[PDB]
């Protein structure tokens, strides 16, 4: 596979940005990692075939690398808790840094892409595609938590960022009163999703596995959590007016790598169409 890894450089992070790239036309399909993202391989490359996948689908590959704990979010200040030495500032590496070297260099379209996340950048590919639809006419969000803000939400989110690296979700949305809870929150930014008219494309099991594996207790568990808040998500994007989504919701499924490879598969056909065709 002609896979290459590059490195972006970020002005507002102050680093540079590892990439994983495949080639294969002039749109492309963001591939975000999960909560444990890690600063050599993307996950989806660590474990899943998505590049030879999507090898030949007219589409080409793009995979940050890198992002631990960070909701690939512009955060307010560094995380106050690891010593981390700089702010994150990934909303603007996905949509201004990053498109502009790869438009460049590569002859990558900044615009008509797919930002498809997982787990924790479930929800951030649908709040890229409700502030930026012009770059992300097409976003899928797969075990994604898309309530953010909502109840116990902000506190378990709280506790996983310091379990996975010592992150501080305060320093990234401030207090849960700040406006950038609500303004990140799927659930509330329906209305743009609706009326961006953005397909979207959401899934998330409900915590039985099936053959693929992921059977184990904590990935059943946080697959039959966070599938209360994609049912009520479908019920409310149905409400507000949503006509142009597809949920996913089988009687199968942890919170695991198989069940998000499949579903990458599932929705190359439906990319191919909204992007090119």
């Amino acid at each position: 596979l002609p896979v290459e890894y590059l490195q972006v450089p970020s002005a507002s992070m102050g680093r540079d940005i590892k990439v994983q790239f495949q080639g294969g036309g002039p749109h492309a399909v963001y591939l975000l990692d999960g909560l444990r993202a890690q600063d050599d391989y993307n996950g989806w490359d660590i474990n899943t075939p998505a590049f030879e996948e999507y090898y030949q689908s007219g589409l080409s590959v793009i995979m940050p690398v890198g992002g631990q704990s960070s909701f690939y979010t512009d955060w307010y200040q560094p995380s106050q808790s690891n010593g981390q030495n700089y702010t994150y500032k990934w909303e603007t590496f996905l949509t201004r840094e990053m498109p502009a070297w790869l438009q460049a260099n590569k002859g990558v379209s900044p615009t008509g892409n797919a930002a498809v996340g997982l787990s924790m950048s479930g929800g951030s590919a649908l709040i890229l595609a409700a502030y930026y639809p012009q770059q992300f006419p097409y976003a899928a969000s797969l075990s994604g938590f898309l309530n953010p803000s909502e109840g116990w939400w902000p506190t378990l989110i709280g506790l996983a960022m310091n379990d996975s690296g010592g992150y501080n979700a305060n320093s990234m949305w401030g207090p849960s009163s700040d406006p950038a809870w609500k303004r990140n929150d799927p659930m509330v930014q329906i209305p743009r999703l609706v009326a961006n008219n953005t397909r979207i494309w959401v899934y998330c099991g409900n915590g039985t596995p099936s053959d693929l594996g992921g059977d184990n207790i904590p990935a059943k568990f946080l697959e039959g959590l966070t599938l209360r808040t994609n049912q009520t998500f479908r019920d409310t994007y149905a409400a507000d007016g949503g006509r142009n989504g597809v949920f996913n919701f089988p009687p199968n499924g942890t919170h695991s790598w198989p069940y998000w490879n499949e579903q990458l598969v599932a929705m190359k056909a439906d990319i191919q169409h909204v992007l090119n065709g």
